[PDB]
């Protein structure tokens, strides 16, 4: 029995140890890929942003140039739509990153070193 | 070797809760992540949405005033490019945010209680 | 001592064979979530870029109407702000998804079969 149950607790530590890894690689895969969505949605809001500000801007211009053109054809108020309350949101979640990360490092200490 | 063998299975015992605690950490962060970048992205494609209804609705004002100005000059059809049809799409990971949650619950009733 | 030393031994790996189907079911799920963030964060990247290739060619054929229409009003030059260096990115993840689900398979390498 006592062999047997020495090579038990031997193959319990070597299978645990082994998913331990493949758990903390996948940690590492879902962190880095959170990362990587967190960077291109800002990225994408900040265009948005950058678009409706630079729009509306130029329905400004058209009103003004628009307003010009029908006085002066009177001699021989058009309010166009306002978009710029039109926001993207930025996403944070840096901190959960970090803490995804931050277990991927500590499982190390979670791994068995059986006494022999 | 009963000494060595049963502190050994309390060592494996620790070790392993030590580990699925900080697993559950990892689920609960990671779907919290997703869950913000699922309302992240979900607002943003309502913004951009927003943005094309007011934007094609500013484009059929310029081209009626526009018209309106062409017909008075003549008297001393311009199609402006259509963009209703541009739409972002939404995106449903909440079934995928709830199985997350509840695995970091349901991986309490892994841990191991040895016997004395 | 080796009654409750092997039911010891089997206690702990049918608890950690029962953790880690938990657990390959929650990296299923994430992978699967972030395939879904990946789709609709391109689909709306793609939007975003559709949207501002068209506006800017209704901001060309506006300005081109509207210079026409002011040279025929003197009978009797408007730059427009550019916005065709609004770009939305794309994401890429799929080398992390696919990490998740080869981790998920993988896992049932590290499942225990204890010796009876």
């Amino acid at each position: 029995t006592q062999n047997v149950l020495y090579e038990n607790q031997k193959l319990i530590a070597n299978q645990f140890n082994s998913a331990i890894g493949k758990i903390q690689d996948s940690l590492s895969s879902t962190a880095s890929a959170l990362g990587k969505l967190q960077d291109v949605v800002n990225q994408n809001a900040q265009a948005l942003n950058t678009l409706v500000k630079q729009l509306s801007s130029n329905f400004g211009a058209i009103s003004s140039v628009l307003n010009d053109i029908l006085s002066r054809l009177d001699k021989v108020d058009v309010d166009l739509g306002d978009i710029s309350g039109i926001n993207a949101s930025v996403v944070n979640i840096q901190k959960e990153i970090d803490r995804l990360n931050e277990v991927a490092k500590n499982l190390n200490e979670s791994l068995i070193d059986l006494q022999e």
